[PDB]
């Protein structure tokens, strides 16, 4: 798009100002930078400063930096190949007058296409730095004016830590339009809250508010202000200065992997200034500053209103969350209250851990969870029957990360997790209850003895009365250190993109407990036809669908498709006749 | 110290360290010396001058490399390597002159050190000395008929001239190395255990490579050049026989990344920098030559080492060629390998399944899955099976892209068997028996689309594919599949989210029923019947439902599937 952008940003003509500002202070930035490590890399110009001067006479506009400037290499690749381009919007032919330390000062022009790049003939004027000038178009022929710069600066150079002048009568002279002070220096009762936000957008864009943001100051063993931001949108970081000077924000291990999401300013006064990149990102305080910057965004995150954090947070960000939960040991508690899951208590709200609790029964010790890779799945599940029936509040676990994100939480508030498709699950038992259910096992233990020592022999671990089922004949359980059948899905699909077929592993080729209810029609017919004939093919044929069918329900993947299909139509031919 | 006697086996590998080392700092300064004239200063020669003392007990290592400024001596020095020479000495002596800075000696008994100017000061101009204080029970090394014979041992890949102080009966250094580059030499002249020496000198792999191929470039550009094929999942620039890097890491494309070797060009620029070269216009053309080389190595493989080894370990690099690499894509497609039904194990290329191809076979058909047993036990392939075509059968997750990024082979396009698009020619007499029972069946065609399947099936008709199968579910050509149902959603779930309301994933299929299947014959005669009964309502929908595991899909519910399958257990058993 050569001119195809003058258009679509009609709206937007007085930021090309905007961006050239930003260019100048990012040229000082990285000249001061240089300086911090080469006593004289300042020799060729004492200050640095941004300088605008209006040129009505030729119908030029002048923004002078003492920056970095460019070489006769960098002006020909850096300028060519928003932005620099903005200055197209009001200008028709862009001119720019440069000196580097490390070479002659030279002019660059370009009407849009070509380039060309020539010595200046006048010789040495900046000293260093750079002057934009711009060649005013005809409607763009007003900013020439001694207060249409003076009142864009002061709305568009908020925020520039570099002193701004422009050229204006009073005596021509220059006149200071910013205030250098930065705003994570100024105390928090001063700083207004859209100050805040313009902040948020003057270094990211976008042009929508943060989700929320925290501005802090740390005393102890490290000194430092700071302000941090969550973005509204997960992205599909945080600026270093010490003792007020720009340093990098190429430093990744600021915030650990969890909190990369996290936008923002560190003002460290206790950093060593006059060393390198390299020496400085490895240095003992930096460790320091890390845990307190974690510990005030977690601070920051739990402040965010009830409603706004499920709605918005939640959505956005819980998967950082849960990965917070498995890689932060020393903040696991801090985050396990900000996790939220579904849970059967409502069709499609999430809940916290804290409010699990306060729902719970007066026996109750375990926080009970179905594993599974949709809703719907895992609240249809066997494993949830009786639970449910009872009133037990389970959780819903839809997502990859939450099994092993529960798996790195050994307890929440002194209850400890437990999976309902696996061993481990407990009803309390009245004297009534639990003497009628003894009898039912010693009246089905022929169906039971008969379903593991022949009809599903070297198939199940074992075969017993459930107590977890409602609706369903039977389920296939877990061991309680076993592998799941949300964790065998997990697992293969890993196994498949990246392993190297672990079939013949330890716990994932391993037989499950075949759990039957006793007040099911079919298993009740079953244990009566069995007692009469125990070689009996058709109850033999049965249980073998009923098993594989069972896999099915439980979520375990079936071990042969062609043969469950031509035992479901066996099943089908002798339920007729075809 | 728990290397002193162990490491022894390699015992007499000090030299070889302290060799390489020295070669490494003449690599260096060498390289500084083409964009710097004063480089060279202090010393004009680039050599490596050992020197045996019998009196003294010491043993000097001498080089005229870049050398060690003070800072570098106390960080570089220190914690294979450089402590390697602490095998056979037990105070290492290290004198260092650098052009930043003055000269040094450093001093180490295997636990302290020290660090100071030389009293001398000035005596090597540029380089590094390294003398070592040989232990009484290992001093063996001062020999002269020994130290020639070690020098050779670990000197063959070195480029630079390695002299040692010896006599003839008048004391003078000699020449106990060629600095011509295996590279420059004729491909003829060279011997195949010379090959295999220079792969293990910078590989340090100890085994042979798989395949290697040395070659002269002509044309546009010219270079030389030898790479390597390794056995298990970094290419040398040199300009005008002069060393110039190893960190251009876009030498070969990345689906080649495996490819080690050297290129020695003499039409490229060499008192220029590194960030100038890299993107110089005949480095491109020296880049596309490199790719073209390789293949020719890999073709040059004798066919079942190469379906036996290379395969094995770089297959998967080959499709990802097929998919990066446009321009040698034709090239990269010959070099395929997959199973297929012509062997229970045995791979075959297209070339072969091309060969084998009926008369009239316009398309490669292919069935993919997660398995070979859930591809081979497939409905989809039941007729091509039994009518003699062969399918090919992909199981692992790049291949469904590889053949996609492939629109031809030979003339002929790629077929999905679990796709709509099959062919099965027919005469007058086949074509108007199938017309016939397709009107046949036609009632029950409509009955699964209105009533008992309303809205879970795009369209029923009478399938052609199947033999023991009585259905199965196919999808649209500009439609997904089973496993691109799964290798899709099996990142939504995994990666992506909200993709429920996805492309194409709630998408309804084409029911295909199987006319000579007692099922659907009796479904059909029961249909005419009453069509209101629940029994076949029950029927169709249980078989529609059994057709979606067994189609590579997944099923909507599961549990009111259980609920349907347990009804018809009733029937089985109490009735
Ligand atoms: N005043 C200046 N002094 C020195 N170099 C400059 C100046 N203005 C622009 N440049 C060079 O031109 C390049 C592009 O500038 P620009 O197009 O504004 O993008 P940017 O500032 O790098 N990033 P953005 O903030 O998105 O515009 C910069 O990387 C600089 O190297
Ligand atoms: N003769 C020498 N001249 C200049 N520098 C040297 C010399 N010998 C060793 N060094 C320095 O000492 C460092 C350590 O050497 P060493 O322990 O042999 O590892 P390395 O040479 O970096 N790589 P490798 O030898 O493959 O393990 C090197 O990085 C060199 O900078
Ligand atoms: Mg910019
Ligand atoms: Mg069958
Ligand atoms: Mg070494
Ligand atoms: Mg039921």
């Amino acid at each position: 798009m050569m001119k195809l952008i003058i258009n679509s940003l009609y709206k937007n003509k007085e930021i090309f100002l905007r961006e050239l500002i930003s260019n100048a202070s990012d040229a000082l930035d990285k000249i001061r930078l240089i300086s911090l490590t080469d006593e004289n890399a300042l020799a060729g110009n004492e200050e640095l400063t941004v300088k605008i001067k209006c040129d009505k006479e030729k119908n030029l506009l002048h923004v002078t930096d003492t920056g970095v400037g460019m070489t006769r290499e960098e002006l020909v690749k850096n300028l060519g190949t928003v932005g620099f381009y903005s200055a197209f919007l009001v200008a028709d032919k862009v001119i720019v007058t440069s000196k580097h330390n490390n070479d002659t000062q030279h002019i660059w022009e370009s009407d849009s296409n070509e380039f060309s790049v020539i010595a200046d003939p006048r010789g040495n004027t900046l000293g260093r730095g750079t002057t934009i000038t711009l060649v005013l178009k005809e409607e763009a022929s007003d900013y020439l004016e001694l207060d249409t710069i003076k009142n864009l600066v002061k709305k568009y150079s908020q925020f520039i830590n570099f002193p701004i002048y422009v050229w204006s009568s009073k005596v021509w002279d220059w006149e200071l339009m910013n205030d250098i002070k930065p705003i994570w220096q100024r105390p928090s009762k001063e700083v207004e809250d859209d100050e805040y936000k313009a902040f948020y957008k003057s270094f990211s864009k976008e042009s929508d508010d943060p989700m929320a943001y925290i501005h802090f100051t740390a005393e102890g063993e490290v000194t430092f202000k700071s302000i941090l931001f969550v973005p509204t949108s997960a992205p599909r970081y945080i600026k270093l200065y010490v003792r007020r000077v720009f340093i990098t924000d190429d430093f990744h291990d600021m915030m650990p992997k969890y909190l990369n999401f996290v936008k923002g300013v560190v003002d460290s006064d206790d950093l060593p200034l006059n060393v390198s990149r390299e020496t400085l990102q490895q240095h003992k305080l930096l460790k320091v500053i890390r845990k307190k910057l974690v510990r005030k965004t977690l601070d920051m995150i739990k402040k965010i209103a009830d409603e706004k954090y499920n709605d918005t947070f939640w959505k956005e960000f819980g998967t950082n969350i849960k990965l917070g939960v498995i890689e932060d040991h020393s903040n696991r508690t801090r985050l396990a209250k900000l996790l939220r899951f579904q849970s059967s208590h409502h069709p499609s709200d999430i809940t916290s851990l804290d409010q699990y609790v306060e729902r719970m029964k007066e026996k109750q010790d375990k926080i009970y969870f179905m594993a599974g890779s949709s809703r719907k799945e895992a609240e249809s599940s066997p494993f949830v029957e009786r639970l449910l029936k009872k009133g037990y509040e389970v959780i819903y676990l839809t997502e990859p990360v939450d099994e092993y994100c529960i798996q790195a939480l050994p307890e929440f508030d002194g209850k400890r997790f437990q999976n309902v498709a696996k061993e481990g699950v407990k009803f309390d038992e009245s004297e009534k209850t639990k003497e009628s259910r003894e009898a039912i096992e010693k009246e089905f233990e022929p169906l039971l003895n008969w379903m593991k020592d022949k009809a599903l022999k070297d198939k199940i671990e074992k075969a017993v009365v459930s107590q977890r089922l409602t609706e369903s004949p039977c389920a296939l359980v877990a061991s309680q250190y076993g592998w799941s059948g949300n964790m065998e899905r997990i697992m293969k699909a890993q196994a498949y993109q990246t392993g190297k077929d672990i079939s013949t592993n330890y716990y994932a080729s391993q037989k499950k407990t075949f759990e039957i209810n006793p007040r099911h029609p079919l298993i009740k017919d079953m244990l009566r036809r069995v007692k009469e004939d125990e070689d009996d093919k058709t109850v033999s044929d049965l249980a073998v669908v009923l098993f594989e069918t069972a896999t099915l329900r439980s979520g375990y993947l079936l071990p042969d498709t062609k043969a469950y299909g031509d035992r479901i139509e066996r099943m089908l031919r002798l339920s007729l006749n075809i």
